[PDB]
């Protein structure tokens, strides 16, 4: 017999009560802009679908960020438009202004309001206790927006975070591996990188949710109060499950696996062995200590659950006492 379906715990059946348009992508028609509008001015990044720019919108002589889509299939790019559109003015989403071709090479370009090329990864190994819980609760927000929104990012990290540490501002970027929740559909599990990977990505359990990307901010938030990068440092897909079982155990794995009938890869047959469950103490010492609270490992604790089922949804994160202070301090404001 087969998996056993799931359904995501929240905003299970927002898209079906959208318009068919709303999520529709592949049917979206996309008024192509005049890439001329705009003049390069710096390489920032490189990545494996796209090459990132600093610009100028010649019309005004605003700064904007220019995303060259690489070459991919045409689907992927109305995905990302679709997704970019519909979360526009959402708190702490990236804000697309325009989407060009070059008129030239017909290469697609996506163009985005200025934030500094300041990634979290960058910063987010030096912050004080109350910047963590400060930064998580904003990334929370935009969690929580985009699954409210029927959208699950599929790609969280560091370096999909930028971060204005001046003005205390963060944006959740690169929406291209972004996809709809739907109710009983199968997706893709080759996404997320390696080290942000759940287990139903590593297991081949393809019903996921939202709470995929809860996974993999409780991996963000071991590597920030443990000062640990990364937390599970897997040499390749099948050693990342080996990482993550060394500390959450091997009983509450093969729970899972029979709780949703799953085909383990035989490849995992010799390589997974027997595990205890770690106290997270054990991660705990003289330089991550002050970053380490009864709160703080309360809330990890129920991030990093193998069962998507099981993990804190955005808002019940949001709610958790490891973010009182920040609440509070937010409300002074
Ligand atoms: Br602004 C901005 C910056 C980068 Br880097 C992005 N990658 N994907 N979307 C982006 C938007
Ligand atoms: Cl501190
Ligand atoms: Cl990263
Ligand atoms: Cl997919
Ligand atoms: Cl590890
Ligand atoms: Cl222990
Ligand atoms: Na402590």
């Amino acid at each position: 017999s087969g998996p056993v379906p799931s359904r995501a715990r929240v905003y299970t059946d927002v898209n079906t009560h959208r318009p068919r348009e709303y999520w529709d992508y592949e049917s979206h028609v996309v008024e192509w802009g005049n890439q001329d509008d705009y003049q390069l001015v710096r390489k920032l990044g490189r990545g494996k679908y796209s090459e990132v720019f600093e610009a100028i919108n010649i019309t005004n002589n605003e700064k904007v960020v220019v995303k060259i889509l690489k070459p991919v299939k045409k689907k992927k790019i109305k995905r990302e438009i679709k997704i970019l559109e519909n979360l526009r003015g959402g708190p702490n989403i990236i804000t697309l202004a325009d989407i060009v071709k070059d008129p030239v090479s017909r290469t697609p370009a996506l163009v985005f309001e200025h934030v500094n090329n300041t990634d979290f990864k960058q910063l987010y190994q030096t912050l004080t206790d109350y910047d963590i819980r400060f930064y998580m609760y904003e990334i929370l927000k935009a969690l929580d927006y985009c699954h409210s929104m029927g959208i699950m990012h599929r790609d969280v990290k560091p370096h999909n975070v930028m971060i204005d540490h001046e003005h205390r501002k963060l944006r959740l970027i690169d929406w291209g591996l972004a996809e709809f929740y739907h109710p009983g559909q199968e997706y893709n599990v080759r996404v997320a990188s390696r080290y942000f990977k759940g287990p139903e990505l590593l297991v081949d359990y393809q019903m996921y949710d939202y709470s995929l990307d809860m996974w993999s901010l409780g991996c963000m938030l071991a590597s920030m109060i443990f000062r640990k990068e990364p937390f599970f440092h897997g040499h390749d897909n099948y050693d990342q499950l080996v990482r993550i079982a060394k500390v959450l155990g091997t009983e509450d794995l093969y729970d899972y696996i029979d709780k949703y009938n799953i085909e383990l890869d035989p490849r995992f047959n010799d390589i997974l062995g027997r595990h205890s469950r770690k106290r997270w103490e054990r991660f705990v010492h003289s330089e991550n200590q002050h970053l380490v609270s009864p709160e703080a490992l309360d809330f990890l604790d129920k991030l990093l659950r193998y069962d998507h089922q099981s993990r804190l949804t955005a808002r019940e994160a949001m709610e958790h006492p490891y973010f009182y202070t920040v609440v509070k301090d937010q409300a002074r404001m």
